[PDB]
């Protein structure tokens, strides 16, 4: 008699857990779906004189933060609108590197490409004109 | 039962019974900050998620429109 | 007895699953092919006495905005028929820059390259000749 | 009972792999776009009688090195200023031959191509006035 | 009784088995990613009337072998500097072909492609200035 | 006790299927390598007056067929030699246009480009000398 009944015993429980597994993977798919897109839309700004960033970016997901920015040698922080709205918006960025403080000043009206480090693990490859 | 958008989960508000079929449905969605917000992304292309009531997410694929 | 009711909710999980997937694949491809793709089709015309930009557009996709314009130096707002239409068509876009007026007045008859910023993410470069 | 575990733990397993995966590709893209981008920015100066290569480079990436020369015929060493920083810099390299030496002495005045082999893989083409 | 018995067996079973799996994914991982890269960093010269090639190779994976090398019509074996170290360094490789033997003379000064077929099925291929 | 031979059912269950996806996918191989590569390998001759297309083709793939061509303006049929045998070979096609008769004439001595539709869904562009 007891072969049926952990039988049902076994059964309700690999019900249960399989609804647990499939709602897990249902939820796994709306959330990468909206973890957050940015790309850019336009071409950036890099003020070599205050070494600011003015960029227009496109973000079709979650809101995300700006962790980091890459210029071509050193890692440097960031110190305004951090914040990605949704949605295209342009912001200004000012940057801070020790070394790169009047480097640009031999760069003025050519290309440079940066990277923007996201805080949704997202990097973010940009192109700007530098300008004094 | 819902709609999940960029950042933000909001109502529906029309034609929320899926027949069986293949069918046209016109959802009104119902978000208070994404107004407005979508105004500059037309004719770009965005992806969407429907929370069904049988546990299931569909995830959708739109032309952003005017 | 268990092990084949689990299997089989796997499977009918899985199909809906891949079929979700499938199904967005699909999606994504339609969205792609139809998002709006501008492009110019004879040259543009730009008045410097009053800034006017008159130029010929071909759009064979969705209809899209613009956003902003990129002459020489600045990025300045666009103030007239922004909303681009489906196939060729001639817009008169009416172009706003603080610095860049009386600018161009030394450029009659020359030529010039603009970008077009478009809502779309997509940048249009036009060619016109600087009239007044 | 065993399936729906062994469901849940191959999905979460999947879940880390793609996660690294994807993490992986966007290092990648961070990492190639500041990889260092040399050029030239005007015409260098090669000075026969002491064959002293005197050369005004733009580096918009990472600090790389000069490892070697490529002058007409042979490929020689540089003894000065082998380390490119990032920006618009002249650097004054001494370049170093067996036989090349005194060569140039009979094309004073005329033109001459080089090539520089950098650390980071890349070669750049660089044109020259020869002098003494 | 028997059936949760045999329940619990499997689960474990099956435990093991995932586990196995995943650690051989992992280290599939970790194998493929230093199985070594290896490509040109600078010009090669073929010496054509000893048939030597010298050339300047990275490679930022494991130390691989050179099995091979295709020059024009002919695979012919290397005789010297076979084991190719990890960095960046310059290999003095002996070609041996049969017929290639002063069929190079004609070529001084042009350009020429080789490959070289490593030993861990990766194909490189070189540019050459012939030489004599 | 009927675990366990449900746990084996599925596990030769599955292993019968698995081996059938993978002979598929090699299947897939095999085919999708031979499906037939139809290039042109030397200059067209489109005589005017009779309306022939001479024209060499090498084929390293499956024998296919010309469905259709593609001129200036209209797509005709094809009266000749419509099977592409394996190799290299110069094929005589008689097309068949209602309009385009005699509108060449005027074009005698100039270049022109085809369109060829073969049965493999492959389009091949073919250059051709307009000739009398």
């Amino acid at each position: 008699l007891s072969g049926a009944v952990t039988a049902l015993i076994l059964v309700i429980a690999s019900v249960i857990i399989a609804l647990v597994v499939v709602g897990f993977a249902f939820g796994l798919f709306g959330a990468f779906t909206g973890q957050g897109t940015v790309a850019q839309v336009g071409t950036a700004t890099l003020s070599a004189s205050t070494l600011t960033l003015t960029v227009t970016l496109k973000n079709t997901g979650a809101s995300t933060q700006v962790t980091g920015v890459l210029i071509n040698g050193n890692s440097g922080s960031v110190s305004g609108m951090t914040t990605i709205s949704a949605g295209v918006n342009t912001y200004t960025i000012t940057i801070s590197i020790g070394s790169i403080s009047t480097t640009l000043r031999g760069l003025v009206g050519s290309t440079i490409s940066l990277t923007l480090i996201l805080s949704n693990g997202e990097t973010v490859t940009v192109s700007a004109i530098v300008t004094s």
